[PDB]
């Protein structure tokens, strides 16, 4: 029981089998979705999980990094950050995931772009939900 | 581990969030929901893009299981609601309840189905012991 005042709920649905298809409750994203032609499907040309764990992670880590940025009163340029997700077998023949995370912070030394992630790492809520599980390296550059 | 495949995304915009894909599949723009003070309801978010995967991740790895057991049942359906809150290092934590509707077997076939998806899905597995995922099944 991880007991918190919840701030914000949203939710989604999944339907359609292999052949997949997801809403969320209010309908700001719906699409379809398939198998990579990587895990046998067909073709390249729809979303998966994978990818929008990519996505979510991305968002999630540039937005918890503008809050810290906005909070330490920091002039920065325009951060950008960038997820890339693996799938592979694990031990007990279910599915797990890696993660590389990439911040880019104009306009600061790497003293304060270290500081920064690392604050950013334990505000984003990807980052704590992954913690301890799955391998999430983590790099900056200030370019 | 034996990376199978590999996808990445780029985030960007500063208070005009912006994603997208490598691949350009996915592109859309975020911002905050207005329950986290933000100004309307009208944008994705990383919570919802997290309710979107969550459920699409577990209605595969359930139909997965299914078809290896040859097990004959009506369309699925997964629902995952997504909350976030303050956790105790000052950031934030998020929580989910995860419902999946199994038409056309018993209540104690789909909760051996759901048991067994919960540890096939990825976001299950990456999730485990560091968020309460509440996880319930129907059969209607």
């Amino acid at each position: 029981h991880h007991h918190m005042k919840t701030l914000y709920t949203i939710g989604a649905t999944a339907t359609g089998g292999r052949n997949g298809h997801v809403k969320s409750d209010n309908g700001v994203l719906e699409f379809e979705v398939r198998y990579p032609k990587g895990l046998g499907g067909a073709n390249d040309d729809y979303a998966n999980p994978e990818m929008l764990f990519a996505a979510g992670y991305s968002a999630c880590f540039d937005s918890a990094l503008n809050l810290v940025i906005k909070s330490a009163k920091i002039k920065t340029g325009e951060t950008t950050v960038t997820a890339k997700v693996g799938i592979g077998q694990i031990e007990n023949g279910g599915f797990g995931l890696e993660v590389e995370l990439h911040a880019n912070i104009p306009g600061v030394t790497i003293e304060e772009a270290q500081d920064l992630i690392e604050k950013a790492h334990q505000v984003c809520p990807y980052s704590n939900a992954t913690r301890g599980n799955i391998e999430v390296k983590l790099t900056v550059s200030n370019n």
